[PDB]
DNA sequence: CCCAA
DNA sequence: CCCAA
């Protein structure tokens, strides 16, 4: 069923930020499964407890981009998220028009693994044919980015996209207003912004932007929207300017604005991908298959020189995730002679760029990690860099590797982890049970601060300690008790 | 008195966006004078009326920057602004520590004209000596911009800057919490963002950033802050990185972040101003005084070629307001032979860049505006461009010029002005009394929409129609009646 | 002096 | 095929 798959996607698969295709932003030890729709129904049915503050804060997870710029993913508190997901499920007949939006490529869709939101799920076949069909006969390409699609989207504009702005103003119940209310409750009862990473906020953004897509489609524009990025194909240059103008009016109707720095008009034919993508693939040592596995095994010189050229392209161009693309090109065609060289190169690049840290888990088995403790020092230096740069993705993945592979962590970097206080990193540290007293001191400071949003920012740590009977429930409601009684575990075993 | 000057600055001078030094963002026909502190006290004392919505929306005024990027200035509704200014005045002893912040250059200060916030009020003497003293012995200059100092500043962080974050969390009355509440009431009871242009929000931003400045000052950093832009002078490069890191932690303490695109580290000695500033002044035809007025009168070739070079510099460099700087260099040294050439050049540049539109008022007397109606067509084409580009500064200044100088406006562009619906432009159109029925239809649509924020977005138009007895008061409170009874006029005569 | 932050 | 939006 579409409805049941939507419910299980919202809670069991796309609650945590898990929208990436190949490697996740979060280590795989964190999983939102065993959090079923029945449990969320029981949470939403709970009315006990008193909150001094209105709304709920969320666990914040800082993941670096390719330019080391932090992006704040969020894990919503399960009470507010359960209510929001239940409301989205209950009115899915009125919401599912976002599925039949041909212009939006990244939208809800029934996937095999159980998700609804997967970025870049479509294959290169249909992708290539689609951009060649859209770009045919047109000599201008328009790239326009919404400035604040996650950070300043208007929750009160959720009705305005559904029934119209004027009709929603006269009408002030409808499901869109309740969706607005629950989306506000998801983040501290704040009217602006949505948590990045869950599919509920992606559904809300699709609902808001579907009216803009419909208005642009009714004017005859050929365009594709990936989340917030619009790519339009225009026969003439005034058509590009008119698309930009009409998109500006349609975004300003819902209190949104184009990123004036990011919008650009290029001459077709450009490239189907970015230019660095073709530069990398045309220089890839693994670009041709041989159908025998011994032939397509890369040597040391090939991979080392290709990664050096990738660093050259990242410095010179820097138009995207060049290093991650090249590493994913060469990481699966390695032989056992060259594992140490590529692994040390990945360690250096991952110290410089934390987004390359998860690739260390690809070759984490072949590398003799005991050795002469040099790898322990390198991993702890990576942990120091992650604590200094305040990035949660690299620290979480490195801590996952150290816990799984029994790499020892010094006390000095544990002090830096507590000073940073990333919720997922502290969840991993609590799951190791070595550092119980420091986690206890941290959560005691959070409790004695008596701020409800401070507890909400570490609800996952508090629930992981409560579920293992290491700490009482910080809240006075029954949501944590309901989740513990039905065996909800966000750090499950295999 | 400092307190009385603060009150009269907040209400009579710096209510409207009037922080610019030479030419204002708003035409001079708009003035916030005759809105005295006694009147605001009477407004804040009023408790009658009922609002379905919480908070007040504000008049939005889109002013272009040098790159034609819109910046949204705001005129706060006089009830919320009166309460906010009264609360800022009543606790000025606890607020006035922002005056004694040596690192912040643009801060409240007792000025001769009655304002407290004037950008770049200090003379070139003290400016030049200050950047030469700060840059001496240091070889690195750090430019770091706060990303959302106006658009995502946290109102609940107003107590956190005053008494500390932890103490404000335990404390949950104090004046900072009430200041937070009134600042929220200024913009639709929204916890994020401040209206740009009034000095109350500048005071709030100074309060929030003063703790960051104190923390950076206590670590021995030599730095200067202009609004949101930090410029630090460092002996070594790690000192620059450590300043960037500590500023990141101090901003993240109050839910602020650096603009990672804008931050840069340059090598001292650079230039005291920007590089294009010295390029313009070293090529300025008026750069040397002669002490006789006939000698320093620029010819046609001099000004035309200097403006052509200014357009060349704006295209090639584009690092700032190059065209406005060069125009202000040459606009006051013109002779009567060259008025037509420079005025036509300004008309072309002002069509392309609306921020140059106010300079048309410098030579608006010498130009024979009747002529053969060509200037009427040029002004109406400028009005068409302002309606299409959705800019309020250029449209407001052009409408002010047309009303003052009796330039006729066609009905076709009046349709575009109503379609744009800028509040200040419609205030000017209502003050001309020619277009009464169209303004009546517009305000009838706003009234029949029954949205309180929609009335708040055009409160200035509604009050200008109410004060001239052309329309009844849209609100049910006594604020408009109090302002009318004491003769408050935001469009006063000379 | 003449901009902007 | 292998990224990101």
């Amino acid at each position: 069923d579409e409805k049941r798959h939507l419910y299980e996607a919202l809670l069991r698969h796309n609650y945590f930020p898990n929208q990436k295709g190949s490697i996740s932003e979060i280590p795989p030890c964190f999983s939102s499964r065993t959090f079923t729709p029945e449990i969320a129904e029981l949470i939403s049915s709970d009315t006990s407890g008193r909150r001094s503050l209105q709304g709920y804060d969320c666990v914040e997870y800082y993941a670096t981009r390719y330019n080391n710029f932090p992006r704040t993913l969020s894990i919503i508190h399960p009470k507010a998220y359960s209510k929001l997901a239940k409301h989205i499920h209950d009115n899915w007949e009125e919401i599912r028009f976002i599925k039949e939006n041909e212009n939006s490529m990244i939208k809800p869709d029934m996937h095999a693994d159980g998700r609804i939101i997967i970025m870049n799920y479509e294959d290169a076949e249909t992708k290539t044919i689609r951009e060649l069909n859209d770009g045919f006969g047109r000599r201008f390409k328009v790239n326009a980015d919404i400035s604040g699609c996650f950070t300043n989207i208007y929750s009160h504009s959720i009705p305005w996209a559904v029934i119209g702005v004027n009709n929603a103003k006269i009408a002030l119940k409808h499901w869109s207003d309740k969706l607005d209310y629950f989306q506000r409750q998801a983040k501290r009862n704040e009217t602006h912004g949505v948590p990045i990473g869950p599919a509920t906020s992606s559904i809300v953004c699709e609902i808001i932007l579907s009216a803009v897509d419909k208005r642009l489609r009714d004017d005859g524009f050929l365009f594709r929207r990936y989340i917030d990025d619009y790519t339009c194909y225009c026969k003439t240059h005034d058509d590009a300017k008119e698309f930009l103008h009409l998109l500006g009016m349609e975004l300003s109707k819902y209190k949104l604005s184009l990123n004036l720095h990011k919008t650009k008009i290029t001459n077709l034919p450009g490239t189907l991908n970015d230019n660095w993508v073709s530069l990398l693939n045309v220089n890839s040592p693994t670009k041709k298959r041989f159908t025998d596995q011994d032939l397509n095994k890369l040597s040391s010189s090939e991979v080392i020189n290709f990664l050096d050229y990738a660093v050259q392209l990242n410095t010179q161009v820097g138009g995207g995730s060049i290093l991650k693309y090249a590493i994913s090109l060469v990481i699966n065609n390695l032989d056992e002679y060259t594992i140490t060289q590529v692994y040390d190169y990945l360690l250096n690049l991952s110290w410089h760029y934390p987004m390359l840290i998860p690739y260390l888990g690809v070759l984490i088995e072949h590398v003799y990690l005991d050795d002469g403790d040099e790898y322990k020092n390198k991993f702890n230096e990576i942990l120091s860099m992650c604590a200094e740069n305040k990035c949660s993705d690299g620290m979480a993945w490195t801590l996952y590797f150290c816990i799984k592979n029994n790499i020892d962590i010094d006390d000095d970097v544990i002090e830096k982890i507590i000073c940073f206080g990333d919720c997922l990193s502290l969840c991993l540290l609590d799951s190791s049970d070595i550092y119980e007293e420091k986690i206890n001191n941290f959560v005691s400071d959070i409790i004695k601060l008596d701020y409800e949003y401070d507890i909400d920012r570490y609800w996952l740590l508090f629930y992981q300690r409560f579920f293992k009977d290491k700490a009482p429930s910080p809240y006075n409601d029954k949501c944590f008790d309901i989740m513990k009684g039905y065996g909800v575990d966000f750090m499950p075993d295999e």
